[PDB]
């Protein structure tokens, strides 16, 4: 109840960000949707950007803490030897899939969030989930470093977000590309199932030769 | 001035679809913005899924004339052997950069579009794109098919909008992502640098391993 007028919030804040991008939401309008007071959405959050904020919190929260545990869990085997890109890989949709559902349409709307992040220049998110969870993604990002061959670390940048967008967009339209298969192919593929097919996909890619000459 | 009746409309009608997206832009805020009145898109367009596939093919016009006079251009060499995956991803690229500018931003505002018609699911233009430009396309992506190693169908759709989805993604977002670049490697990225950076990344996915096993 004051857990559930956090959530009301967040639930309406998270459906209509995905829906109308976060500079065409207003409080107001997340308020209104809500079912609650202006004053509430000001006590727990107290301005657009926090909210924004903890939305991605209430995804990110649960899969870091999750994914810290587990790479200190295979860090810490006797005969632990270097992951590989594909266990690395792998060990992120397993992440994605161990994630507690609320929506059904989760993994999408995180990722339409994500995209939206990016498209909206939302710097303030990138400076506030560097400060909470910097220290898990940078711990990943190394053994992803050294799990790949050596680049340029600037086409290692870009790379990596060409596998994030792969994904994002994946995700965020998966709707209606199962759709599209469904007509085209007469087939469902499942949200994992196109996630582990990235897999070999992003390995390969992340393992090309360098495209700076 | 007919023509320009029609430029300021498919203007005003891009920005602000590339801004709020399809369901939250209405026909009488795009008049507003283009500065006409709604009878000269009632004569122009007629709809708004008119309005939508003809914001699209102001951009694939000219892309699809050009790629098939290339194509046709490239089989007709004396010589001509088969396009390797580089090739084709390469066509593509040349391709776009050789789209003359309007906004500047083009091809981002494009892939934004692009990612918007996934996302709300725009069925209507998937038929449209399909009955004006699918000719050219299936003509590329067989190509495609046949550069690459034997996949599953259903795999090689996958992989086809992983590529999309990371282009898409980079493209969309690139105004964040190259300020991110420049903070934290002090360098420009252009974007035709990016899109060249894509090439290995995509063609070594295509070539992986089946993830069906």
């Amino acid at each position: 109840a004051q857990s559930e007028t956090v959530e009301r919030i967040l639930d309406a804040a998270e459906q209509l960000f995905a829906e109308k991008g976060f500079a065409e939401t207003s409080l107001r309008l997340i308020t209104s949707k809500a079912g609650v007071n202006l004053a509430a959405v000001n006590y727990h959050f107290g301005s657009k950007k926090a909210l924004i904020q903890a939305v991605f919190s209430r995804f990110l929260g649960p899969f870091c803490a999750s994914l810290e545990k587990e790479l200190d869990r295979r860090q810490a085997k006797p005969e632990a030897q270097h992951a590989t890109l594909e266990d690395l890989l792998h060990l992120l949709v397993s992440q994605a899939m161990a994630v507690k559902p609320r929506s059904g349409n989760d993994l999408s709307i995180f990722m339409r969030l994500l995209g939206l992040a990016f498209s909206q220049s939302q710097g303030h998110l990138r400076k506030y989930l560097e400060e909470v969870y910097g220290k898990v993604f940078r711990r990943y990002m190394l053994l992803v470093n050294e799990a790949a061959p050596k680049l340029p670390p600037i086409e290692l940048f870009w790379r990596v977000h060409f596998m994030l967008g792969a994904a994002a967009f994946s995700m965020s339209g998966i709707k209606a590309l199962r759709a599209m298969a469904e007509t085209d192919f007469g087939v469902n593929t499942s949200t994992e199932q196109v996630m582990h097919l990235m897999v070999p996909f992003f390995a390969a890619g992340m393992r090309a030769e360098s495209g700076i000459d």
